[PDB]
């Protein structure tokens, strides 16, 4: 599919150079940072899309990830689907497992307090979070069913809002150094 949305958001710190590339291509240099996160996907999230994408270049040189990321509203919650990461696996409060696209992934949730949003300004929100128990090699075609992550959450009390903000596949750092090359679809 044709991606619609460009994500390129930093807090200022360090140097991140994103790359709006071709298609659904892109591609970042980063170092000493603060928190950002590129990605290209769509202004609209959906429950049923299947994300396709091939992560040619995955190289953190620290705390990075390369996963699914969107907003939903009402309420506010920021979800990740982690496939990949550099030197710090997320975790948060265990909920479960589940098994989609050749993999099983932790089901966690955690809390933001007086943090960016994008609502502006800062807030407190609940992030919902499936991460790989190992990570996905990178390389190849890969395939995000987000419908079965979305199935899952629900079943453990992860219920999203009913309003829908962008949903990209993303590479997000945090006070480190890396590249990434990713191709979405
Ligand atoms: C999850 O990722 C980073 C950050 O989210 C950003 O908040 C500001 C908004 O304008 C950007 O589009 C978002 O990516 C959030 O604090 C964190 F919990």
């Amino acid at each position: 599919a044709s991606t619609d949305y460009w994500q390129n958001w930093t807090d200022g710190g360090g140097i991140v150079n994103a790359v709006n590339g071709s298609g659904g291509n892109y591609s970042v240099n980063w170092s000493n940072t603060g928190n950002f996160v590129v990605g290209k996907g769509w202004t609209t999230g959906s429950p049923f899309r299947t994300i396709n994408y091939n992560a040619g270049v995955w190289a953190p040189n620290g705390n990075g990830y390369l996963t699914l990321y969107g907003w939903t509203r009402s309420p506010l919650i920021e979800y990740y689907v982690v496939d990949s990461w550099g030197t710090y696996r997320p975790t948060g409060t265990y909920k479960g497992t589940v098994k989609s696209d050749g993999g099983t992934y932790d089901i966690y949730t955690t809390t933001r307090y007086n943090a960016p949003s994008i609502d502006g300004d800062r807030t407190t929100f609940t992030q919902y979070w499936s991460v790989r128990q190992s990570k996905r090699p990178t390389g190849s075609n890969a395939t995000i069913t987000f419908t079965n992550h979305v199935n899952a959450w629900k079943s453990h009390g992860m219920n999203l809002g009913s309003n829908w903000a962008y949903q990209v596949m993303a590479t997000e750092g945090y006070q480190s150094s890396g590249s990434s090359n990713v191709t979405v679809w």
